[PDB]
């Protein structure tokens, strides 16, 4: 038996609370480390068989012992808990960063020369391309368009959010370009020149992916790496999601980056003008392709995506006649990787009042609030008070619960405003680091138990026990998607399907677009 908690922290004025398995109230302490009782009070149910204790109104910081029962636990209060672990989460973006050169005294161990330098072959052509930069996606080291505007879609909206915290965090500075931009803006903007390449200058349209055609070992160094680089054909998906990413950027950059903004303002448009043009085709793997397909059936979310955030670029009520009937599909209202809608609601929601209907505005905003009720009911019934369903632990999973934690926090900024919103936050950030069954903080360098064996080749490749910190993992998947789990995790409720084994890429794989929504969600705890 053991003690779960928060094991990065809590907030001097935030929400504090432990997990204990037991059957009845127990009382319990909060003591100094020379051992004097700070605070006490009592365990209450909260159902499966899970009793919490609450010590929110101890607000002196420091480091303290919990003792319940016979147990122990070292828990820390601080007035921002979560600034170096936000600082790892950003920096994890630049860990990833390709084709450039990452030095010791900003990478240490992991430091590396610039890997994947040589030109990418357009499929099915003697073509050659040259797209360098950008992020490795995950535990690979291949680089996709729609997960990569997912990712720059969250920085660039936690930097819109919640700039005063991230102004306390401090990314691979050296390596981007002076003047330094704030943090989130100076990572962004890697993955934004990458993607601004994946565009056909003929056509307008996004090319899907450029990888290898297959996985290299677990084992191989990102400078080692030297298969042929092969661009994915041109997709509607990419080049919608391209558009929406370049439209957003576009209107942030603006006071920061003239060029850039410009740049990508003008990169949206031509890739509509390709959207008009062609089918709603779903992307596949072209043969002798076996890299993740990124594929997706249902486009009509990224299409509202797109148009929504050119509506917001420009502001011209026209856009809005393409819009309002995408936002009247019972599309779900998701945050992607592949259900990407409520990113347009979003856009159309911050959009100045004159240029929409003001009908449709009200209709929209009154169903998410609705969907932010309705999640708020899952984390009622959930005994770590997290949206979430035994259904719902899938590939990701740690993703499924940041993004709904994400949309009760962005909701704030257009004026619905759920109650629930910031113990929600709280909650997910709690279960992140260690508040669940497993006692498992899900990011690796943080934590009493932290992930040490990610499905992650630089930490593979380097030490197989000690991995690139801050990285979020996926999380429990109850369908048991590779070799490890459907040995080890046959029979474990939803949540206790994860084990920290390097080769579990379907619970314990990393990726760019897992770490974008916890920098926001943390972010916004930060703003405290
Ligand atoms: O199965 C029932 C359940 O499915 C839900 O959709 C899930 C689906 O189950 C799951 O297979 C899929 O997993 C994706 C994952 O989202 C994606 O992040 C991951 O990305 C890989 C990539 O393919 C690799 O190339 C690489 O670089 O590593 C990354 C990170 O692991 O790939 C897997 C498989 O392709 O996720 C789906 C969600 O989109 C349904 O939503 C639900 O309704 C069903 O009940
Ligand atoms: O199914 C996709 C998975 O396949 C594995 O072989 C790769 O190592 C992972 O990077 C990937 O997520
Ligand atoms: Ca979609
Ligand atoms: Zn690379």
């Amino acid at each position: 038996k053991s003690i779960f908690y928060n094991q990065v922290g809590y907030l001097i004025s935030g929400d504090k609370r432990f997990w204990i398995q037991a059957h009845e109230p127990q009382p319990f302490a909060l003591r100094t480390p020379e051992g004097q009782a700070v605070f006490a009070g009592m365990t209450k149910p909260v159902g499966g068989n899970w009793y919490v204790g609450d010590f929110t109104a101890l607000r002196v910081p420091g480091t303290y012992t919990l003792t319940v029962g016979t147990l122990e636990a070292r828990v820390v209060i601080h007035r921002r808990a979560y600034r170096d672990v936000l600082e790892a989460m950003l920096r994890f973006f630049d860990y990833q960063l390709c084709g450039v050169v990452l030095p010791e005294d900003e990478a240490g161990p992991w430091a590396h020369g610039a890997c994947h330098t040589s030109d990418a072959k357009v499929f099915g052509t003697e073509r050659a391309l040259a797209c360098p930069g950008g992020w490795h996606d995950a535990g690979d080291y291949g680089k996709y368009t729609v997960p990569a505007a997912k990712a720059v879609a969250d920085l660039l909206l936690a930097h819109e959010y919640f700039p005063a915290a991230l102004a306390h965090v401090r990314p691979m500075r050296s390596v981007h370009r002076a003047p330094h931009l704030p943090p989130a803006l100076e990572v962004a903007r890697e993955e934004i020149a990458w993607l601004l390449t994946m565009q056909d200058p003929a056509t307008g349209g996004v090319y899907h992916k450029v990888t290898t055609p297959s996985f290299p070992p677990l084992d191989t160094r990102p400078e080692d790496d030297d298969a042929p680089l092969v661009l994915s054909p041109i997709s509607y998906a990419a080049t919608a999601t391209f558009c929406a990413a370049m439209a957003h950027a576009a209107l942030v950059y603006r006071p920061f980056d003239p060029a850039l903004s410009s740049c990508c303002a003008d990169a949206a448009r031509r890739a509509y003008a390709w959207l008009g043009a062609h089918e709603m085709q779903p992307f596949h793997n072209p043969d002798g392709i076996l890299t993740g397909e990124y594929g997706d059936a249902e486009l009509r979310d990224e299409l509202l995506w797109a148009s929504c955030a050119l509506l917001r670029m420009t502001g011209d009520s026209a856009w809005a006649r393409v819009c309002e009937p995408l936002l009247d599909l019972d599309l779900p209202w998701e945050l992607g990787w592949a259900d990407v809608a409520l990113y347009g609601v979003m856009d159309y929601l911050r959009t100045p009042r004159a240029a929409v209907s003001d009908d449709v505005r009200n209709k929209v905003k009154s169903r998410l609030l609705r969907e932010l009720d309705a999640l708020a009911a899952m984390a009622e019934s959930h005994p770590f008070g997290i949206p979430m369903r035994d259904d719902d632990f899938i590939w990701g999973s740690n993703m499924v619960l940041l993004n709904r934690a994400m949309a009760f926090l962005l909701a704030e900024g257009v004026g619905v405003l759920h109650p629930a919103a910031h113990t929600v936050a709280q909650r997910a950030a709690d279960y992140l680091f260690g508040a669940n069954p497993l006692g498992q903080c899900y990011v690796t360098g943080f934590g009493q138990r932290p992930v040490r064996h990610p499905h992650h080749r630089p930490s593979v490749a380097d030490d197989v026990d000690h991995p690139v910190p801050g990285m979020v993992v996926g999380g429990p998947n109850r369908h048991l998607q590779d070799e490890i789990a459907r040995a080890q995790l046959a029979g474990r409720p939803a949540m206790e399907a994860y084990i920290d084994h390097q080769d579990s890429y379907s619970t314990n794989e990393v990726a760019v677009y897992w770490n974008s929504p916890a920098v926001f969600v943390i972010a916004a705890l930060l703003e405290a």
